[PDB]
């Protein structure tokens, strides 16, 4: 037939491929309806378990009005442009100035403004290329008054308190008194002391994290995560550079090899520096009451963050936090494609034309090649956002866990002024004790520090930004979505079981790279699966997710990624496959 | 209906699209079969205007075995693997060893391997986004007989020649000699000196040059390069970093905002430098015939450049070339557009949600943000890349500049042996006469340098890469190509007349960014269109491509960008549209 009628053919292919997935139910974990308003006279829902950043809020952070959060349901519902405009969005507004009443003295003295939804209706977004953005379902988020939301506050909350310690020195001596507070802490969890029990959802099941060790501290649960350093190699060192290639059979070597463990990466004939800003230490976020009420209500807080002079590869929990606090979307998985081009990693074997050029006559670099793969992991990441943003806005509008700590703060603080509130949070509260007293000091610290002689005292969740979260809701994350969208396309792409012959660590006194002690093997597989929860707990440093969120996110990527390239696969008259290693450990073949 | 039909119509509507877009034909020159073996026993076509590299060749150049070539365009068209793997690439090898005989003793010493075609077959690869690789047509590359490819090779070479010379001192008297030689010979040209005749086809009389100028020489014709410094801006300058951002009346101050200024882009929280490797100046390659030989004969030359120590800003012509040899396919865009991003540069005011966020209740990152187009420029690279891909191997399969200065050189050797070979060539070789001797003298400093007492006279355009150009044909350009395409969809997305308030350029003396003496102004599109010429003629500097194969595959990258814009504006229900200014000087709605 026509060449043209063959790719109209292929591309209906691939949508019938897409259709025939089928559409798997999203259901919500139903939180959004079933608290309800305090007041005896008030039978309305309270929305405080859902995504209400932005909506107007009263002194205790549930939402004044409960229609405009329907309002923004519907406009999230829709899509249109007028009826998004058409939400309140941010606190009542300066008759005169028009500039919007802010609670917190900073906000009103920054003359801050409100910032809107970031892609409300993004879910409703077709795409051209893989699964539809609401084929594909995440399990429910979650309860407020389940367990595993009360170890993911903790946890969190933990990590806020912990930003300041760096990674190479978890097990060292100098952070051991609150590395094994922490463990305790969350050990002494019924979510991660007590395995799952027979009949929770599967989903559940295999999110549970277990027993909770130095090893394994604020790690993912995906393979090779838990093995070796904390950090991948992808994330913090550099790649072979320009001029260390093998020619025939002398070896040149770079005059800038020392580059590759500068944490260099070998960017075409440029280089990417793997050193990541130094935001201030100890300058935590919506620590105060106030504060937090008007990030709530949409201040824009945005780039308030300082930083320290200069770069540094990532050390301290801090430094993983803002690390993913600006990443371009695919920023560490194009890093980590782009030093496993450098370093020569074997793409997949089963790819065509792998072999060497004397037998099979053909290198690879627009199709199976550095530049498919490069297109791939960047691809690959527009099409799980949508996908994360259907279930962020449409279905689950679960609320951030700045606002959880919102919740757990107010509860906390409401038998100090003889009252109650939030009961939801209550198993929360008392089961975090030493936690949030210990996040009450660092709080009434980082209040002092922002100007407050006798600030109130405050458990809200420190935030690594100065914005917090996102104006989005947290199940799911965006960027663990495309942390699994982008690895997975890499681990299909690439030799993943490649084992990786030097590891690295970032030092413990200098700010260089040094071999680290694991004396196992780490593959590209496991480096990479490392490098996806990196960023995926990166986002939960910043108090802006919980380990849920990242966890079903980075499955939902997932499979975004392998139904791209099965999308693809029909593309190529090349007789392949790619060998994809899932992160439940099985392998599918696309 | 359902959200999975509405999907799955929305990829069909888009098929559709692509389809009744219609296929333009592709013709080419006819060069492939008009010019003949010269033996008067021989009338098998000699493919010397053809891309040749990877077949063996004879002493003078041209293929031993047109059956060899003619095997080599089925398996380019069947794209079968093992058809492609049953092709005799490279010379006759060592029985004993299994190493191919390489006619030079540097490709013997190295034990070099052959290296194969790049992706001959990638244009039979269908896509799920935007225009078929094959239903794009580039016009018919310029014939060795015509005055276009005289002009063409005439500033290949004096590029070559000019490798050392810094984009800043192009106006400079220590470089006014050569720039004056370079003026004075193009203007010589009958491609440059006469204007297009009418009855021309319109691709020829829209790719010539007029009278050429040191404001305009060795510069594209797209509007917006001819007018400024000769760098874009985006290809040298950094970026706001973080941490110098806007919050409410205060501006904060990043305290790396020198960094801006010292090319270093916001690659979100870590950086991008853009320094560029230093290539070994006056190191040129294939300026010996035997090497040359081996290089068409497959040598498998990559990575034997040598590089300097450290990194610099582009400043030489061979800077350029350097930088266009590795870069990551997208990278000189997907840098452009990170640079648009951190600067704050507003995207197109015709998306939605652009406004502030009092006005519209919306942010944009997923949608018609930093992700969205982040996704667009890397996603229409590897599509352009396709598209191209079948114009070079299947259409038009144009000999590199490598290949015709090898023509050039054989032929203007022939005559002091008392022969006369490539009569195809001897227009070019008598309208270059002063380029090819100032040629001659540069390769013979070269061929001493490589270690030839008193070599043999040389014409061979001096390569920057030691490979030479890749495994393949020369028309089109992948990356002017992938230049056209993401500097198209930069174009469409962002707001591409906001001008530019800080025009930089490499400093004369000082490995930094001087501001620039230009007293205009410069807007994103212009400096896009800049940065996607920088890239082209960068690889015109390397010496692998042609200006016309840039500009007109420049001209099919925009398609590309264009088709998958048209096809990806049905998967959003937001009233919006790209304001893509074209190539042409026409604005499209998109
Ligand atoms: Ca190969
Ligand atoms: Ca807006």
């Amino acid at each position: 037939q026509s060449r043209a009628k063959a790719s109209f053919d292929t591309r209906v292919a691939a949508a019938e491929l897409a259709l025939n997935r089928g559409v798997v139910p999203s259901f919500a974990n139903g939180e959004e309806l079933l608290y309800r308003n305090p007041d005896p006279d008030n039978t309305d829902p309270s929305f405080i378990a859902s995504f209400t950043k932005g909506l107007p809020h009263d002194d205790n952070g549930a939402i004044i009005d409960p229609d405009d959060f329907l309002a923004f349901v519907r406009a999230i519902n829709s899509g249109d442009e007028k009826e998004i405009a058409d939400l309140t969005l941010g606190p009542a507004r300066d008759p005169e100035t028009g500039l919007p009443i802010w609670r917190s003295d900073l906000a009103n003295s920054l003359e801050l403004e409100v910032r809107g939804w970031e892609n409300s209706s993004a879910g409703l977004t077709f795409d051209l290329e893989g699964p539809d953005a609401q084929s594909i379902a995440m399990p429910p988020a979650p309860v407020l008054t389940s367990p595993e939301l009360v170890a993911e506050i903790a946890e969190l909350y933990l990590m806020a308190l912990g930003r300041e310690i760096e990674f190479s020195e978890f097990d060292s001596p100098k952070n051991a008194e609150y590395i094994q507070f922490a463990i305790d802490q969350l050990n002494g969890l019924e979510w991660f002391n007590t395995p799952a029990k027979l009949g929770d959802p599967p989903a559940e099941i295999r999110r549970r994290r277990g027993e909770v060790t130095v090893g394994n501290l604020f790690r993912g649960i995906l393979p090779g995560s838990e093995v070796g350093p904390y950090l991948s190699q992808y994330i913090i060192v550099g790649s072979k550079q320009i001029g260390s290639a093998t020619v025939g059979n002398k070896t040149l070597v770079s005059p800038n090899a020392a580059d590759e463990f500068d944490g260099e990466i070998a960017y075409g004939s440029i280089t990417i520096s793997q050193r990541v800003r130094i935001a201030t230490p100890g300058r935590d976020f919506m620590t105060d009451l106030k504060v937090f009420l008007d990030v709530q209500d949409a201040a824009d807080f945005r780039g308030f963050e300082s930083y320290e002079p200069g770069a540094r590869l990532i050390r301290t929990i801090r430094d993983l936090a803002t690390w993913v606090h600006f990443d371009a979307l695919y920023e560490a998985y194009l890093n980590a494609c782009l030093i496993l081009l450098a370093n020569g990693v074997p793409f997949d074997p089963n790819l065509p034309f792998q072999q060497e050029d004397k037998l099979d006559n053909q290198d690879v670099f627009v199709n199976f090649g550095s530049a498919h793969v490069l297109s791939l992991v960047t691809e690959v990441a527009t099409r799980a956002l949508k996908a994360v943003r259907y279930q962020k806005f449409n279905i689950h509008r679960r609320l951030r866990p700045e606002a959880t700590g919102g919740l757990i703060s107010v509860n906390k603080i409401a038998p100090q002024k003889g009252e109650s509130i939030f009961p939801e949070v209550d198993l929360a509260v008392e089961e975090l004790g030493d936690i949030l007293e210990k996040a009450e000091i660092s709080n009434r610290k980082q209040n002092i520090a922002d100007g407050d002689p006798d600030p109130d005292p405050s458990f809200l969740l420190p935030m690594a930004f100065a914005e917090g979260s996102p104006f989005h809701p947290s199940y799911g994350s965006g960027h663990a979505v495309v942390a699994g969208a982008c690895v997975t396309i890499l681990k299909a792409f690439f030799d993943s079981g490649i084992e990786i012959d030097q590891v690295f660590e970032v030092d413990k006194d200098e700010d260089k790279l040094v071999k680290s002690s694991f004396k196992g093997t780490l593959t590209v597989a496991g480096e990479l699966n490392k490098l996806a929860d990196n960023i995926a707990i990166g986002r939960n440093m910043a108090g802006v997710h919980y380990f849920s969120d990242q966890f079903e996110s980075l499955l939902l990527g997932e499979q975004v990624a392998i139904g791209i390239l099965e999308e693809q696969s029909l593309t190529y008259g090349e007789n392949f496959f790619f060998n994809l290693p899932k992160f439940d450990g099985t392998t599918i073949q696309i």
